[PDB]
C-alpha cells in the first residue's frame, strides 16, 4: 500500500499549526468566492470570506459558529457541515478519525481519497509534493461538491486572539467585517 501517502498528509497536518491561506472557493451550486482562511491549532480558526459574500465562520474549543450579514444571522455548524474540519486534525487522531480510500500519484501532485469514520464525509485532497503543501481540498456533501483551493500560505507567528471570538450580536453589536488588507492588519508574518 501507498502508505507514504498518510505520511505525507500527517506531517502537514503537523507542521501548519498557524497559517493563514488566501483561498478560491467553487461549488456546485455557482458560488465562487475568494476568502482568508487562518488557522491557530489546535482548536482556533477563522474563515473570512471577501465582500460580497457575507458569512464569517468562526471556530474554538467551544464551538464553531457562522455569522451572515445579509441573513443578521447567527448559526451553528455540524461537523458535517464543517468543510475545514480535515485542516484543523491532530496528525495523532488522524487514524481514528479517517480512512484512506484511495491514492492516486501524477508528477508533483497526489490526490488522496478519505472518508471521515463517523460523519461518513468524504474528501479528496490535493497534495504539492514538492514544497508540501495542500493545494487543493475536495468536499462531497450528497449532490454539491465544494471545492476549496489554497492560493497562498503563510506561517502566523502570532494572531490577535478576537479573530477567533464571535461575540452575540443581540448584546454587543454586529462583528467587524474584515477585507483583505483589513485581516492582514491583525496578525504578524513569520
Ligand atoms: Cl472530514
Ligand atoms: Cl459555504
Amino acid at each position: 500500500d501507498d502508505k507514504a501517502a498518510i505520511l505525507e498528509l500527517k506531517t502537514y497536518l503537523r507542521t501548519m499549526k498557524s497559517i493563514a491561506v488566501d483561498f478560491t472557493q467553487e461549488d456546485s451550486k455557482g458560488n465562487i468566492v475568494q476568502g482568508k482562511l487562518l488557522i491557530s491549532k489546535p482548536y482556533n480558526f477563522r474563515c473570512n470570506y471577501y465582500p460580497p459574500f457575507p458569512i464569517i465562520i468562526v471556530g474554538t474549543k467551544n464551538f464553531v459558529s457562522m455569522y451572515d450579514y445579509d441573513m443578521e444571522q447567527v448559526s451553528r455548524i455540524a461537523r458535517d457541515e464543517n468543510i475545514f474540519n480535515f485542516l484543523l486534525e491532530d496528525n495523532e487522531n488522524f487514524d481514528k478519525d479517517f480512512v484512506v480510500e484511495s491514492v492516486v500519484n501524477e508528477k508533483e501532485f497526489s490526490r488522496i481519497n478519505i472518508y471521515h469514520k463517523v460523519t461518513e464525509r468524504h474528501s479528496e485532497i490535493t497534495l504539492n509534493k514538492a514544497n508540501k503543501q495542500i493545494e487543493l481540498l475536495k468536499i462531497f456533501e450528497d449532490t454539491n461538491v465544494v471545492t476549496i483551493k489554497f492560493d497562498n500560505i503563510v506561517k502566523v507567528q502570532k494572531f490577535d486572539e478576537d479573530l477567533f471570538k464571535l461575540k452575540n450580536p443581540e448584546i454587543y453589536g454586529v462583528p467587524e467585517r474584515l477585507t483583505k488588507s483589513e485581516i492582514e492588519k491583525k496578525y504578524v508574518v513569520s
